[PDB]
C-alpha cells in the first residue's frame, strides 16, 4: 500500500544502489540493521504523491550545474506510505502523548498530541507536580517512535508537527573493496595509512601527482606523514614554502602505490578529484581514517557548543561525496557555501561541510595527527545512533507508484540510497 | 601554604549572590558553593609566589603556583594494530616525576601492546577492565598550576576547567512585586525603545501577539499597537495603565538576575529571545542574540551561564547559547512561532560546563587566598562562576 515515485534510489543489502522500479522479488534491500531484508512483493498502482524534503536552505541542484548545494535527504511517496517518525517526549501541565484524531475520511489515526490537564490551585504539590515526575519516569526513551501516512501528517497540531522528524541510519554494513584493491595490487597498517594519505591528498593534493601540503608548524602531523608514507614504502620528501610561511609541500616517492590507488580507486577521474561512492559502504575504520586525513589536511575542529569538525573544499564532487561518507558513519552533517580563498587563482565559491555526532565524531578525530585536530577516542563503547532531520511534506499530483513489501515481522524498515529510514508493509 | 590563592582583585561569588574582591574577604565570610550553598572562610592565607593566569582558549583568573586547579579530562580507550602488535591506548590516573623531584599525580596517556600472535585475549580484557572501572565518562581531579605543563600533549589538550550554574536563588524580584513582568522586560530590552514602556513585536505572529496581550492584561495594561515602527514588519507596542534594566541610556540586563529566581531568569530570557532571538537546530539547539549594547552582551552572557547554558560571543555582538535541556527549558517559555521549542522530556540537572584554557606563567607577586571549613568540598565559585579549589582547614 505504501510506495515511492519512479526513480527513488534504494540502498541494497550488498551496499549497491538501485532504482525502485528495478528491484525484483527476491532482492534484498538494506535494513537499518546493516543486515539484509528480502523483498517479497512489489505493490504497484496510482495515487496522489507526496514529496518529502529535509527542511534546509538548499534544494535546487536537480538538472543544472553542481555549484548549488543539493539537499539529499528527500524522496517522493504515495499518500498512504507510512513515514518513519520521531517526536520528543515533553512535559511543562502540557505534555506530548500518543493519542487519536478523527481523520477526515473517518479513519481513526494514532498520532502524538499536545495535551494539558489544568487542576485547582492551592495544592500544587501532589497536584500537577505529581504527573510531571510520573511522565518524566514514564519512558526511558526521550522520544516517541511511531509512523504516519503522508496524507495524515496534516492532522498533527502545530507544536507536535514542528517537533516531529524523520531519520537516517548510519551504514553499518561493510564491503571490503579498499582492502581488496590493496591485496590484489600486491602490511596490517596498510589500509589505514593508505586511506589517511588519500585523505590528505583529497584535501590539498596536486591533481596530477602524489604530492600535497602539510602544516609546516605541526611537527606531529609531519611525523605522522613521514611515518605513514614509510609503512607504504614512500621516501616522503618535504619542501619549504606553500603559504606565506605556513604550509609545506610533500612529495611521496617510491609505479607509485599512493598514486596508483588515487587512480585505481577513483579518487581522481577525468582530472577531477572526488570521494568514490564505494567508500560509504566499505570498512568503517577506513572511512574514519580517510576523513581524519581530510580533516588534518584542510579542516578544523571546534568544541564550544559541542565537538564539531569542518572540512573545506572547492570541489563539488568532494563536497557531495564527503556528505554521503560523513553520514554513512552516522555523523550529523551540514553544508554551507561561503566565499573562497585565493592561492594564485581566484575561486568564487568554497564549500564548508560541518560534522557533529559526539562519539561518532570522536572516533574519527582520534585518528587525526593534527595538533588541534586530534581528540581522544570515546571513553567507552558507543552506538551509531539514527540521526533525525526536520522535513517538509508537499502534496503532489496523482502518479504511478512503486513499492516493496518486506518479510513477515522483520521490522518493516529499510534504507533509501540517501540513508533515510523508510517503512514498507 | 594550604589555601586557594588568587591575584588581588579576583572577584568571588559570595553565598548571598553578591560579589567581592578576594582581598576584601574576611574570616567568617561565606562564599558560594557550587551547590548554591555557603562555604565559610576560615583563614586568609597570603604571601608572595609565582603567579599563573588562566584564560579560556578562544572566563579567566590569576592564581599562584601551588593553587590547585579543578579539572576534568575525559576517560578514553581505543584498540589499534601496529614489530606487529595489538595496542590499547588509555587515559588513566598515573604518576609523573617533576623536574624538582616531586611525584605528581595526574592523568596520563598509557599504551599497552602485545604480539598479535598471542590472541586478542588481554587486549579485549583491558578495554573491558577500563570500560567499567569507573561510574563516569571523565576524571574529576586537581593539579597545581605549576604542574600543568607536566601533562602530555594529548591529555593536556583534553583537560578542562569548569564553571557551575548559579543554583542559589534570591527573591529580590518577587519581593519588589507591589514571571509575566520578566518576559515583557525581555521584549522591552530586546527590541524596545528606551524613554518609554514601548517595544517592537513581529506583527506577523499571532502567537506572540497573543502572548504580549495576555501578559499585559495580567499586569493591568492595555494592548496598544500603533502600527509602523519598521517597514511593514514591527508594529510598535505601548503599555499604558527601577530593577535596573534601564541603564545609562542603553539597554542593560541587570546583575541581580544571575542570582535571582531561576524561573524568572528563564522567562526574561524567553522574552528576550522572542524579541529578536534566532533559534537553530542544525547541530543541537542553539539560540542567537545580537546586540550593540555591551552592557547587554555582558549582562546576557552572565545570565545565560548562570542557568548552566554554554555561551559564545561574536558594533554588533552575537551571543550564542546552547545546552540541551537547559536551553529547552528556556525556549518552552517563548511564544515566538519559530522560537518556541518543546520543554525537556524528563528531569534534567544544570550540570557544570567545561571550558578549555591556556595557562601562562607570570611573575612573582602578592597573592590573596582563603581556606574553607575542612568539612566542605573545598570548592567555591568565582564571580565568573568558575569552580575553584581552596584547601580545607580547621
Ligand atoms: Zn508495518
Ligand atoms: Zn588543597
Amino acid at each position: 500500500e505504501g510506495a515511492f515515485a519512479k526513480g527513488t534510489n534504494v540502498l541494497m543489502a550488498d551496499g549497491s544502489i538501485e532504482c525502485i522500479e528495478n528491484i525484483e522479488v527476491g532482492n534484498k534491500v538494506m535494513g537499518k540493521d546493516g543486515r539484509p531484508r528480502e523483498v517479497i512483493k512489489l505493490p504497484r498502482g496510482r495515487e496522489t504523491m507526496y514529496s518529502v524534503v529535509q527542511k534546509s536552505q538548499h534544494r535546487a541542484h536537480k538538472s543544472d550545474s553542481s555549484r548549488e548545494v543539493p539537499e539529499l535527504l528527500k524522496f517522493t511517496c504515495n499518500a498512504t506510505h507510512e513515514l518513519v517518525v520521531r517526536t520528543p517526549r515533553s512535559v511543562r501541565v502540557i505534555t506530548f502523548e500518543m493519542g487519536q484524531k478523527k481523520a477526515p475520511d473517518g479513519r481513526i489515526v494514532e498520532l502524538v498530541k499536545e495535551v494539558s490537564k489544568s487542576y485547582p490551585i492551592s495544592e500544587g504539590p501532589e497536584r500537577a507536580n505529581e504527573l510531571v515526575e510520573s511522565y518524566r519516569k514514564a519512558s526511558n526513551k526521550a522520544y516517541f517512535e511511531w509512523t504516519i501516512e503522508a496524507r495524515d501528517l496534516s492532522l498533527l497540531g502545530s507544536h507536535v508537527r514542528k517537533a516531529t522528524y524523520q531519520t537516517y541510519a548510519p551504514i553499518l554494513y561493510e564491503n571490503d573493496h579498499f582492502f581488496d584493491y590493496m591485496q590484489k595490487s600486491k602490511t596490517i597498517e596498510g589500509p589505514k595509512v593508505l586511506a589517511y594519505l588519500l585523505g590528505l591528498w583529497i584535501g590539498d593534493g596536486l591533481s596530477d601527482r602524489a604530492t600535497f601540503s602539510v602544516d609546516s608548524r605541526d611537527t606531529s602531523l609531519m611525523e605522522r606523514v613521514t611515518e605513514y608514507a614509510e609503512k607504504l614504502n614512500l621516501c616522503a620528501e618535504y619542501k619549504d614554502r606553500k603559504e606565506p610561511q605556513v604550509a609545506k609541500t610533500v612529495n611521496l616517492y617510491s609505479e607509485n602505490p599512493l598514486w596508483d590507488a588515487i587512480v585505481g580507486l577513483g579518487f581522481l577521474k577525468d582530472g577531477v578529484k572526488n570521494i568514490p561512492s564505494f567508500l560509504s559502504t566499505d570498512n568503517i575504520g577506513t572511512r574514519e581514517t580517510f576523513l581524519a586525513g581530510l580533516i588534518d589536511s584542510d579542516g578544523y575542529v571546534t568544541d564550544e557548543h559541542g565537538i564539531k569538525a569542518t572540512i573545506k573544499t572547492i570541489h563539488t564532487s568532494v563536497r557531495d561525496g564527503l556528505v554521503s561518507l560523513a553520514r554513512s558513519l552516522g555523523l550529523v552533517v551540514s553544508v554551507n557555501a561561503e566565499p573562497a580563498k585565493v592561492d594564485g587563482t581566484k575561486h568564487k565559491i568554497s564549500y564548508a561541510i560541518y560534522m557533529s555526532g559526539g562519539d561518532v565524531l570522536l572516533n574519527v578525530l582520534s585518528k587525526c595527527a593534527g595538533s588541534k585536530k586530534f581528540r581522544p577516542a570515546p571513553a567507552a563503547a558507543f552506538a551509531r545512533e539514527c540521526r533525525g532531520f526536520y522535513f517538509e511534506l508537499q502534496e503532489l499530483k496523482e502518479d504511478d507508484y512503486y513499492g516493496i513489501t518486506l518479510s513477515d515481522d522483520s521490522d518493516h524498515q529499510f534504507l533509501l540510497a540517501n540513508q533515510v529510514v523508510v517503512h514498507a508493509c
